[PDB]
């Protein structure tokens, strides 16, 4: 028993980060098989930041001008190319760590492990999310480009996100590994609007199941309720309206507990209507949103 | 900016994790250079559980009747003895994967990541503290058993903790790398009491300073206090008194934000007599007693 924010174990992910220079800049690459991964931004100086024009900066640089390295040894680069807000930099050589993966694009409320990094060495792995409006509350520095978030399903490592810039609100915003931004981002340093950041409500209830998984009971009431009359109250308290296919992946959790979906939305509706009168859940005072129906199942029966 | 509750990147402690197997259990194993360190309760059965006698139980087994499995190849076990709660397997093979690492017997108070595990595959990571009555809030199911809490500093990796036991109460408890139980506990499936738990002061005060760095600064006063009227207020919230040595420790985050330890210590204060009023703090509705003065500086200044 017992319930925590667990990230994938970042093993197969260390052995891929490096560091990529150009010019002045420097942050962190992603080698798997035979290609570097990077923001495009690496080619940027605190001038271009404003409104850089990549096609024209991209143009002065040659294959000799991104300096690749590994550890301590360096990467021979034979061929770069921008592909969306990536740079992909060929090497001469395969990473011999390249583990099994894939590249996916999450969909918001869906959550991965971050493995933060700094000059291309691992510094801290975190779990986390991807908002509805996009971005990531994660913890980033500069020089903390190129850290990607990924999912592990056993051996595979499906990587699903690459940091690239904090907006002027604290919060952080990336792209997928094909360098398309999640959002409506642009990599300038330009004030950019997120979206009304809203709670992912399964995942809201998945946490619930996870508390009644582990002892954490109080919560639990002798009311039920209906799709529509939550999502009026979801409404209001700025949570996302949850649908038929959020109930029908609350299923297992539903079967695990005997507690049926409904009911465990009349609950957290009395939870949104009257707080937590001091009292906690799983050991936090407000209402997580960042375990998705599989993380509570995968956590609840360790799946390795 | 942000503030995660980041564990270290687990790949060095992921190359040591193994299976072993004795009669019907099965457990995790930990193996640097050519010894498999395990809970010695890997030799029990669910009837000697109730209180076993280790010694003569130890007595009936022989190299060949420990089996360890790292990965999917077969460690030859040439040695096995006993060190209060662990087993040491000597095995004839030095793991090719150990990391620079020290055995660490960890303060309470002090934080540590776990690599949970299963069948000697690693599940996640999380980062948790050792509570000051010495049991830690994980999160572990059976087979659990023999996962480690570890700390790093460059390539060093500090193993402080290995899992033996959940508690009838929910919580978990286990021994340092020499076998030696943190608390009172012992390895029986017995009634234990754990202590009083109180709250980590020094590590919330650090956790506030982080929230200053990070721009949440609502919970600021107008207010200074001394040590003795802290800790009267301190005492009845049961939290830990704080010494000058926590208020030294604090000295960089004192420093780094132009906040005085004794004013820091008068906001929490404030905080506590009066709570948040329906704020939050790093994403938080309640004090966080997790994140050490050396977790805050290393997480906002990026160690790698
Ligand atoms: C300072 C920092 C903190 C966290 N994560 C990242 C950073 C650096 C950063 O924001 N870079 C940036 C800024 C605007 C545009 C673009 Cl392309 C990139
Ligand atoms: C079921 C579980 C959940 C989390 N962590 C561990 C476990 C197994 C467990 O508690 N083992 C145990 C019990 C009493 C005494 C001793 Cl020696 C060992």
């Amino acid at each position: 028993s017992g319930f925590r924010k667990m990230a994938f174990p970042s093993g197969k992910v260390e052995g891929c980060m490096v560091q990529v220079t150009c010019g002045t800049t420097t942050l962190n690459g992603l080698w798997l098989d035979d290609v570097v991964y990077c923001p495009r931004h690496v080619i940027c100086t605190s001038e271009d930041m404003l409104n850089p024009n990549y096609e024209d900066l991209l143009i002065r640089k040659s294959n000799h001008n991104f300096l690749v390295q590994a550890g301590n040894v360096q990467l021979r680069v034979i061929g770069h190319s921008m592909q969306n807000c990536v740079l992909k930099l060929k090497v001469d050589t395969a990473n011999p760590k390249t583990p099994k993966y894939k590249f996916v694009r999450i969909q918001p409320g869906q959550t991965f492990s971050v493995l933060a990094c700094y000059n291309g060495s691992p510094s801290g792995v975190y779990q986390c999310a991807m908002r509805p409006n996009f971005t990531i509350k994660g913890s980033f520095l500069n020089g903390s480009c190129g850290s990607v978030g990924f999912n592990i399903d056993y051996d595979c490592v499906s990587f699903c996100y690459m940091h690239h810039m904090e907006l002027p609100t604290g919060v952080h915003a990336g792209t997928d590994l094909e360098g398309n931004f999640y959002g409506p981002f642009v990599d300038r340093q330009t004030a950019q609007a997120a979206g009304t950041d809203t709670t992912i409500t399964v995942n809201v209830l998945a946490w619930l199941y996870a508390a009644v998984i582990n002892g954490d009971r109080w919560f639990l009431n002798r009311f039920t309720t209906t799709l529509n009359d939550f999502n009026l109250v979801a409404m209001k308290y700025n949570y996302e309206p949850l649908t038929q296919d959020h109930v029908d992946i609350l299923g297992p959790l539903s079967a695990q507990t005997g507690i049926a979906v409904l009911d465990m939305c009349a609950s957290l509706k009395e939870l949104l209507q009257n707080g937590m009168n001091g009292r906690t859940i799983l050991g936090s005072a407000l209402l997580e949103d960042e375990f998705t129906p599989f993380d509570v199942v995968r956590q609840c029966s360790g799946v390795t």
